[PDB]
């Protein structure tokens, strides 16, 4: 499929796009204000990530860091980023549909818009100034809100033992943003699109 990253943030921001044990397309890309990022996803992927980074210094070798969503210094992810990181999640051609979602299970960073460019379907968002309102516990002290299974590290936070419930901290994550999960058994989100639509992610959407 064809996705268009877009960053329309007044400030440049590190597009990334992985499924965990492999980079998407070239994996990483900076991205400055107003600018767009075309690429070609495979068909057939599975648990695919697309975020952004902020604050990132990387050399002449794609070598560096980010204060957010950094994955493991490469300019060119292969890997996940680091929380907080407002996450664009998707699995493409699963028996003839694809499904997509936001999530702030891995805390926030960046307002974000995620829609396809094809019929079918409709997007999602999660566009609410949740660094701004983040609770004082919460904030990551390099920019951006973490979850509590980040911030504390405990079964029910991190649902961990298959069995939990929401909390306060996944309340302020979804009383902000409905429709994005805000803890790992929250209530679905996830919109089914036809297989192989093709779609674009807007960071911060209503700037």
């Amino acid at each position: 499929a064809t996705f268009e990253i877009v960053n329309r943030c007044s400030y440049t921001v590190w597009a990334a796009a992985s499924k965990g044990d492999a980079a998407l397309d070239a994996g990483g890309r900076q991205l400055n204000s107003g600018e767009s990022w075309t690429i070609n996803v495979e068909p057939g992927t599975n648990g695919g990530k697309i975020w952004a980074r902020t604050d990132c210094y990387f050399d002449d070798s794609g070598s560096g860091i980010c204060k957010t969503g950094d994955c493991g210094g490469l300019l060119r992810c292969k890997r996940f980023g680091r929380p907080p990181t407002t996450l664009a999640e998707f699995s493409l051609n699963q028996y003839g549909k694809d499904y997509i979602d936001i999530s702030n299970i891995k805390g926030f960073n960046v307002p974000m818009n995620f829609s396809p460019t094809t019929r079918g379907c409709r997007g999602v968002r999660c566009a609410a100034d949740i660094v701004g309102q983040c609770p004082a516990k919460l904030k990551a002290p390099g920019g951006g809100c973490n979850d509590a299974c980040t911030v504390f590290q405990t079964s029910e936070y991190c649902c961990t033992t298959g069995k939990c419930g929401p909390t306060e901290y996944s309340r302020f994550f979804k009383r902000l943003c409905p429709d994005a999960f805000s803890y790992v058994l929250d209530k679905p989100t996830t919109v089914t699109c036809p297989g192989s639509s093709n779609y674009r992610v807007t960071f911060c959407p209503t700037a």
